[PDB]
């Protein structure tokens, strides 16, 4: 589960704290969890684990983490979003949270998949989840009711 970022005086919330994006040259480590855009049946963002990165090809190897075993994908860095490594504390670094109505990618409850959603409510207290409205064409107005997603599993779209 993710630690709260606790910065000292004059420290910016860092890359991968809450909504602060990774640096443009960033490379994730083996074992890091990421959102990975893979071909589906269509394309789909999935929860995945980094196996390696090659600087020669700018491609990761990632494993889809499923309860029956893992399936390997090889992906450009452009299809891999590192998850946050710290929660932003709403009480100290509120500006590092996604705000109401922002478009994000969020892990759908009880899945290992990410989908487009709008922020319904950011966390108000350090232990809180986001509340989001997932895009869902099964409903007339096209949105789920508010569903909880932890800071770990909400990334920029």
């Amino acid at each position: 589960t993710l630690p709260l970022w606790i910065g000292k005086p004059g420290d910016k919330p860092p890359p991968l704290c809450g909504a602060i994006p990774a640096s443009g040259d960033y490379v994730a480590r083996p074992g890091d969890k990421v959102a990975a855009r893979v071909k589906a049946v269509d394309e789909q963002w999935i929860l995945a684990e980094v196996v390696s990165y090659s600087h020669a090809t700018n491609k990761y190897e990632v494993d889809d983490i499923d309860e029956e075993g893992k399936e390997r994908h090889t992906l450009s860095r452009r299809r891999v979003i590192p998850l946050p490594q710290w929660k932003a504390n709403p009480e100290t670094d509120p500006e590092a949270l996604f705000q109401k109505e922002q478009l994000v990618l969020a892990l759908y409850p009880q899945t290992t998949c990410f989908y487009r959603a709008l922020i319904h409510a950011p966390p108000q207290r350090p232990q809180d989840d986001y509340s989001v409205l997932f895009e869902d064409t099964s409903y007339a107005d096209g949105y789920s009711p508010p569903l909880n997603v932890a800071q770990r599993y909400v990334v920029a779209c």
